[PDB]
């Protein structure tokens, strides 16, 4: 049932040399991949090599993997390849900026997870599939997409000469699949709330054991979430336009409800175009900010996110107050 790259593709990738003027930008957290799509797969390669060295993965096997992923990403408005790479740029950006803090076995699993975390998004929400009534919410009951996202990671690696992690002990290979599993689950934004709760507390008290493997996992979780929402931390006009990407998908899904004579929540309702900056603001305030705060908290390097998170918020304010 899976989908796979061709010789042409992965050898085309294998060939890629990133242009020197980009080595500078890509290191900034606010960096936006949008203009340079051609390079998108190439870029992820660059970042693996910068993080994990050109000797962490068999290059043939890697490019093969990157592109087959690329194929299991649907041509949807927002939950698409462009997204996976944007997110995975952010996890990188993070990991570089906290270099001593994560194992080799960690940077890998994550940078990978970040690429895979929405594999085969059909553009609808968990709520959409659960509350009626896909063969996906018939088999995965909770975090539907998020486990599919992973079982879709799972299968990909199980494809011919794709298994990038063949160079590890069944104990490390199993370890990293379990690093991924968790890390990809983390992206169920619902889960972030109980997750960030703890992380506020264990900071408040200050009983947060970086040695404790279950504590540990949680920081990742927020990390994921942080990267997942990162579109908010790009410069105003990048964020501006990405908002229409989420809105296309949202309303598209609300239109599907409407076609059964069901009122979709005003978020997915396109006939409420105007309430958006109002909504967006709430989200920044209730969700984004508390998120990037607790982060900058645990990982002070991550400050520029929160800095730029605010700058956008500020702008949405303006747009409401009548100044855009
Ligand atoms: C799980 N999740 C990740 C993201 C997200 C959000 C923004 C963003 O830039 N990214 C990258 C990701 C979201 C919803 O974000 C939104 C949050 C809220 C609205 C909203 C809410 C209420 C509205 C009411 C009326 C009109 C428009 C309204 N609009 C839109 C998007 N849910
Ligand atoms: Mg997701
Ligand atoms: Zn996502």
């Amino acid at each position: 049932h899976m989908s796979i790259c061709t010789s042409e593709e992965w050898q085309g990738l294998m060939q890629f040399t990133l242009p020197v003027r980009l080595c500078k930008e890509i290191e900034l957290f606010h960096f936006d991949i949008g203009p340079f799509e051609n390079m998108w797969p190439g870029i992820f390669v660059y970042m693996v090599h910068r993080s994990c060295g050109t000797s962490c993965f068999e290059l043939e096997k890697l490019c093969r993997f990157i592109m087959s992923v690329k194929k299991n990403y649907r041509r949807v408005p927002y939950h698409n390849w462009k997204h996976a790479v944007t997110v995975a740029h952010c996890m990188y950006a993070i990991l570089q900026n906290n270099h001593t803090l994560f194992t080799d076995l960690e940077r890998k699993g994550l940078l990978i997870a970040c690429l895979c975390h929405d594999l085969d998004h059909r553009g609808f929400s968990n709520s959409y599939l659960q509350k009626f009534d896909h063969p996906l919410a018939a088999l995965y009951s909770t975090s539907t997409m998020e486990q599919h996202h992973f079982s879709q990671t799972v299968s990909i690696l199980q494809l011919e000469g794709h298994n990038i992690f063949s160079t590890l002990s069944s104990s490390e290979y199993e370890q990293v699949l379990e690093i991924i599993r968790k890390a990809i689950i983390a992206t169920d934004l619902a889960l972030y709330f109980g997750n960030r709760k703890q992380l506020e507390e264990m900071y408040q008290t200050g009983s947060l054991n970086l040695n404790n493997q279950s504590h540990r996992d949680r920081v990742i979780g927020l990390m994921m979430t942080a990267c997942d929402l990162c579109s908010v931390t790009k410069l105003w006009p990048v964020t501006k336009l990405t908002a229409n990407d989420i809105y296309a998908e949202f309303w598209a899904e609300g239109d599907e409800m409407k076609k059964l004579g069901i009122q979709p929540i005003p978020m997915m309702d396109r006939d409420k175009k105007d309430e958006v900056p109002q909504g967006q603001l709430g989200f920044y305030n209730a969700v984004a900010i508390p998120c990037y705060t607790t982060l900058t908290q645990i990982l002070p390097p991550t400050e520029p996110l929160l800095k730029a998170c605010r700058d956008n918020l500020s702008q949405w304010e303006k747009v409401i107050r009548g100044e855009e």
